């Protein structure tokens, strides 16, 4: 009986710019910030028995907004990262098939294969990912577990826990302000909760 | 750019007792349909120009509580009505199991191949809401579309919609009072919002 609540965080300066936001730090904006806030009225009621949060700051600050009145163990874990872009870091989608036109546009006709440039490809990605999945059993004690990261890795988690392969992943699109959950019962995983700006409750 | 926006009925006498409710007629409780005036409330922004309901009065009912305000023509299609249990309707799984043992065991154990007594099996099941799937394309040019039907219909619907098996259609379920949205863009559907009890706005 696992319940995974997941939460992407807010809106950063990247997203304002349409940048690629991969490991390079970029701060939440005024309404991400106050995205995270809402979650913590949204979740308030949730007693959570662990946070699970990606390396990368933009995340751990969305945590500590969702968890503001109270105190809890948290658990940074680098599979929790959004993928890796390498050269392509904070620059625009305009600008790349300019300056790499060769590698980017094969990104763009297979990007299940193609790597980024210094960076890190889908296949990489997928088994990093695949890896945290593998890395569950660990919490089998939890009950209700807060997991705080990114579209592309929390998009691939859906995906792969009810047993879709990785190239699905786009079939699931998670938003910043809003709260998933998947319940995992006997290896099961059902989706419960996509983007919700409900008042969560336990169960 | 077709979003269908998925309503499964409110609670009925038959959710009360437990029952095995398909084709047979029952109605909703106050709770299901405050949870139908409820639902109103969370969609009176969405332009919706087209109501999808099965043949059951029960969701018939639904679909003119979140449309009180609203004038739209409601189109009754029978693909979207629950999967037929036949003489199974209506009754217990307790009780099922010992006056149709044999037959009511078999459907325990093999729900995919075995048929209930005189209904209609999950094969012929599953291609009666394949058939629905195929005729979306008559509802083109139509871009807020309200689905109001049954948890097996809606649940296997997304699994198919994103390509999955039929028999994984578990892997979501739909609850009742919520609502549930999918984006269908150049033949790939998107699931946006599952079981969502917030206020919907349309894209
Ligand atoms: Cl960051
Ligand atoms: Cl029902
Ligand atoms: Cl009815």
């Amino acid at each position: 009986a696992m319940r995974l609540w997941l939460i992407r965080h807010g809106e950063t300066q990247a997203n304002i710019d349409g940048l690629y936001s991969g490991h390079a730090p970029t701060p939440l904006t005024a309404r991400g910030i106050e995205q995270a806030q809402n979650l913590h009225t949204l979740l308030h009621g949730v007693s959570f028995d662990l946070v699970l949060c990606s390396e990368l700051e933009r995340a751990q600050h969305t945590a500590r907004l969702v968890l503001s009145d109270r105190q809890l163990p948290v658990q940074i874990i680098p599979e929790l990262n959004e993928m890796f872009f390498g050269d392509w870091e904070m620059r625009h989608h305009r600008d790349l098939m300019q300056e790499d036109a060769e590698n980017y546009s094969a990104w763009c006709n297979d990007w299940q294969h193609a790597i980024p440039t210094n960076g890190e490809g889908f296949q990489a990605f997928s088994q990093r990912v695949e890896r945290f999945i593998a890395r569950l059993s660990e919490f089998q004690h939890y009950q209700n577990i807060l997991v705080v990261s990114h579209q592309g890795v929390l998009s691939l988690l859906i995906a792969r826990l009810i047993g879709m392969p990785a190239e699905a992943m786009w079939h699931f699109r998670v938003d910043q302000g809003c709260w998933s959950a998947i319940d995992i019962n006997q290896k099961f995983a059902t989706l419960r909760v996509l983007n919700s700006r409900a008042i969560g409750v336990e169960n």
